[PDB]
């Protein structure tokens, strides 16, 4: 039975499900208060074809297709974004060059076409066949032909289902109603307790620097950024900053950082924050060792212990260690690397955990127990973070965490962007080394339209300006990334709010659209790759106007691009507004306003919610927040018109001086 | 608890073990005489370090390694050979280009190096790490060491067992002792029943034909191979001698085929043995459709139905009308075809069969059922058969069934080849199709050193004299191969007597070795490839002499070897014998003596084992066949001196005048 428990979300119960599950492990709690704002819809499955059955130990579950319904999701896919016809293992693991459902978040969530989604809340390996299984009762049947005599024989006839086996005794399934398909992503996101609200400092430039770096190393390369004019706002230390690494100790090495305490304020009296790498794995010289050693697995990963984030035995001594460490000396956050695979880096499936937790279900679940505990001593202090980890889930949407790897297919990542909006979590495709400047540039114009700017110099050590050819060009894109700073920080309001993904694929309001995505409600990117002079870019219905000079691009067809090297095609629709604060180095603090130029783009009268609040703590939580809404028109002369709705009494507000500009001359 | 079954044998059960299984799908006899005699040895693993546990509803088996131990099997992979190290899903499919687990013949058995042999009785998909996985509580655990400093720090630790997880309350599993890695592989296949013992046309020529041919062009082709005076025993008919396939109706096309009856009369009058294509997926026009419709799965395969053959509901109308519309015309044998993948094609594992068996264990048997009930038909009229199956599993070492697939690349098809031996089944690098006349030739010369000589024109039209650049010694390959013929008869009657595969890697009697074999006790073959002048071939300890010269090749070294063209590089053990027949264009009939020329090479004194009986019936399990024992060696003067036992009284003797040649001058 299907218990409508919010507007737009059923929940069905099969079998006996078991006691851990995605939404369990991640400790999700639905935001209500959005739900409930949500429109009731009707059921989407209204004319039977769903099948919820045990058998053998497992749940099979099956869901009906109607023709030419397409369904996107199965999670963090990276070449392919269209899933009907696809079979997958929806399996933890670092992408391994093709979609299987290994992938670093193998979210059991789909969405059709026809405006549903679908979310299987499992922590085990989960089997789907979208639409490849041709059943002999099927309603539709298609009619047997002989291969020797005839020509229009198919080796795929048509298939009116999606079918997924889970292999234990039963399962929770939710269903997500539309009417678009936005419309269920929405709500599934919600459900997981809507997206992170990052703190403005999360969406700054971050240099990650080499393995090596010492104190010294860091406070120069902090010194060169400010002395070139490169914004930033938090350095990425890796492997070194820790006496040992692989396996871990998870205290400051002596010798490259003798003084913590005062490197950590150093950093943060000039604006800059520290995110640490750690891999989860434990070093028997790790202050904690003898307390945790019993809360571990029996496998190591790198000669580490494993602990069981299940049990609180294990909890206690890992995240006291980096409480008392790190975050107290003011350590913004963690890059948690390493809980996704491969098979043979990670814990094989035979392991066993202390908890009795299946090895499995560890495995799937990981990444969002390592991100869920983190966060939370973040929470308790009142203190946003943002961060990095390699693995996540259904069930992950809240976490303050973006996800990287060590592919680096730019085609690729630039279609995980596009399914990181399908799977309810962020993806970032990092810049770390290029063979040539144009790469480079090329890579670095589509990371400053993501999630997350960075370089990864774990192993490169290059800067901004590495690529002379194109350093110039850079500059002017990680300028572009602060002045954009309010544009994304209400893009990330709408994610925690609504659950509205920040970077999302097209027709989300026909053919198979891999390189373009929607950043935020207005701007549509379609990325050059090295190599490439010109680009094919297809624009939906509605006018839309060029980024840079604002001119009419097209509407309803598809355009030849010839960008040139300095710029990133990028398209604004018909009264699009990109509010632009100056180009700081640093993220502004909360006491501090800030001088916001309002580009609105086209004709039609435009609209844009601006969120404020003090960009760094939990407060917005009891309400110190506010939506100021900005109205833009050209009016009867030709000239631009604007309004911003009033500051409200008692709340936070950084709002300086507006002035507008309407960019479609 | 270990019960030693037969010497060197042992089973555990584990658990609470599956009611199907691997062996009891094959319907598999162990042959306790063979097995009576071989020698007792003790248990492999006199040290610990195995451990069988049952948890979260599956079985966990550890069994240990030592130092230096070397693991090969788990079944037909083409592209390693050495299996320590590997992580793999043991699971039946088309080969998909890359060593995962999922292949046409995932048999769960390995051995080791240090000679013993282990075999997981479960019909479900099995998860293996061959020592990858590196345990907290091991006796061997490696000191952990800090990456950011120590130069010596390795990505791969030592790991000191075999891991592999069963998904069943329990499980079965065999041990097999040594010494040597070839007695454990002898006893398993002992266990299977011993290889088949294959009827002597069966290893004579095969010529498949285009889907299309009528039986005029069959005719035809037949009188082509007789006028060219090249050699011929079966004809392969593939899915045009069916008046619809894909799905299939089992019955000969009225139009392609009007007199079934008559045609194959008249190819058997000729010497002409015909097999068969099938897959045993039913079209609605079949015969016996309506009838056996209800024990068919939920899914099926190219709109066919898919038969449950655990149930005889299904099997007597399926095999029923094989018997009368087929056998009973004269009909040889099948090629049981497309019973392995692609998971697209193939029924998913979330369909449903009405005996209840998964379909999981379903899609791990599925050949192996069909090559049992299919070849019981035969050995219940007294007649020998040989055919062609696209999957098998462990306990399918008795059948009549040699693997081929749709895959081509050369060199992993002579690595399926070794591999065969290690996973209880037969392979045959089949001949296709080639862009050059030399890949023609590399790739006939390999196919005539294994077990179905064999031309697959099924969409090629090729025939042994298409490339006329290579037509001569593509005639001297297949001549050849009807001169070997009692050599491979007699490799085929150690297969069945003594389970000694008959084609097998090399050391079993350091490094990898992919790229040669041994094709019965005294032939190392070492193929070229299309684009290679020269190669090397790695000699065992011992002297070697050239196949085609008889001169000294070597002993315990490395050759740099440039064959040409017209020879595939062969080399014969010190004293090796090779009996050869007339080049006689049809297999010889049992009432038939055929003269033997006995080629010894080297200078050791030799000893082979000729097997001798009618060749096409079941008779020898009452007694009748003889071994006859031929010694062969040069005396003081250099002249070869040879025996050979008399006829045994009573016996079929095919033996005629017999000829010694020492080949080494
Ligand atoms: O060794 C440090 C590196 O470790 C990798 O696992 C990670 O993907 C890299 O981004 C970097 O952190
Ligand atoms: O359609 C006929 C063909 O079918 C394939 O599945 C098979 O591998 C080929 O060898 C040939 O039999």
């Amino acid at each position: 039975n299907w218990t409508e428990i919010y507007p737009g979300v059923w929940k069905a119960t099969v079998g006996k499900p078991e006691s851990y599950d995605l939404l369990k492990a991640a400790g999700a709690q639905p935001n209500k208060d959005a739900l409930s704002k949500t429109e009731k819809v009707s059921f989407p499955f209204a004319n039977g074809g769903v099948s919820l059955e045990v058998s053998g130990g497992k749940t099979y579950l099956r869901f009906p297709l109607q023709k030419e319904e397409q369904l996107y999701g199965f999670g963090l896919n990276f070449q392919t974004v269209h899933q009907r016809g696809k079979i997958l293992e929806l399996h933890v693991d670092h992408y391994g060059g093709k979609d299987s459902g290994r992938t670093h978040a193998p979210t059991p969530f789909y969405v059709s076409s026809n405006g549903y989604g679908v979310f299987i809340n499992s922590a085990r390996y989960i089997k789907v066949w979208a639409g490849t299984g041709v059943r002999k009762d099927s309603e539709n049947f298609p009619t047997p032909k002989d291969r020797n005599t005839d020509k229009t024989w198919s080796s795929r006839p048509y298939s009116d289902a999606v079918e997924i086996l889970v292999p234990a005794e039963g399962v929770e399934v939710y269903v997500f109603g539309g009417p678009k398909p936005i419309d269920a992503v929405k709500r599934y996101n919600l459900l997981n307790g809507g997206g992170y609200l990052p703190p403005r400092w999360g969406l700054g430039f971050t240099q990650r620097v080499m393995t090596r770096y010492t104190d010294k190393d860091v406070e120069k390369e902090v010194n060169d950024f400010k002395e070139k004019g490169y914004p930033l706002d938090f350095v990425g230390l890796e492997p070194g900053w820790q006496s040992k690494a692989y396996p871990g100790t998870f205290s400051w090495d002596k010798s490259r950082y003798p003084d913590p305490t005062s490197f950590v304020k150093k950093m943060k009296d000039q604006g800059i924050r520290l995110n640490l790498w750690i891999n989860p794995y434990i070093s028997p010289d790790a202050p904690f060792y003898k307390e945790i050693k019993p809360y571990t697995g029996s496998h190591t990963v790198w000669l580490g212990l494993v602990p069981d984030f299940t049990m609180a035995e294990a909890r206690k001594p890992f995240f006291n260690q980096l409480l008392k460490d790190q975050i107290e000396r003011g350590v913004s956050g963690y890059k948690i690397d390493e809980v996704d695979g491969y098979d043979y880096y990670l814990w094989p499936d035979a392991a066993k955990f202390p908890s009795g937790l299946s090895a499995e279900q560890m495995r799937q679940t990981y990444g969002l127990l390592v991100q869920r505990y983190s966060a939370e001593l973040y929470k308790q202090r009142n203190e946003r973070t943002f961060g990095l980890v390699r693995a996540s889930n259904g069930g992950g949407t809240s976490f303050p965490y973006v996800i990287y790897n060590d592919y680096y297919n730019h085609q690729d990542f630039i279609t995980a962007l596009i399914n990181s909006g399908f799977a309810g979590v962020l993806w970032t495709p990092e810049v770390r080394a290029s063979k040539s400047g144009e790469e480079w540039l090329r890579r670095f114009q589509s990371n400053v339209f993501s999630p997350m700017a960075m370089i990864n110099a774990w192993a490169s050590g290059t800067k901004p300006w590495s690529y002379p050819e194109v350093e110039a060009d850079v500059k002017k894109f990680a300028l572009l990334r602060m002045q954009m700073m309010p544009y994304w920080y209400s893009a990330f309001a709408r994610y925690h709010f609504e659950g509205m993904p920040p970077f999302r694929g097209m027709g989300l309001e026909s053919k198979e659209i891999k390189d373009q995505y929607m950043a935020g409600d207005d701007l549509l990117v379609a990325p050059m790759f090295a190599g490439e002079k010109s680009r094919k870019v297809v624009l939906p219905k509605g006018k839309w106007y060029d980024f840079y000079t604002g001119e009419y691009a097209g509407d309803g067809e598809v355009l030849d691009v010839t960008p040139g090297l300095d710029k990133i095609p990028v398209y604004v629709r018909d009264g699009g507004i990109v509010p632009m604060m100056p180009a700081l180095l640093n993220s502004p603090k909360s006491n501090q306003k800030v001088d916001l130029e309002i580009r609105y783009y086209g004709n039609k009268p435009g609209e844009f919610k601006l969120y404020d609040d003090d960009g760094e703590t939990f407060n917005y939580e009891k309400g110190d927040f506010s939506w100021r809404t900005i109205r833009v028109e050209k009016d009867k002369s030709g000239k631009v018109k604007g309004s911003i709705s009033a500051a409200v009494k008692g709340k936070v507000n950084t709002v300086g001086k507006v002035t507008f500009t309407a960019m479609t001359k």
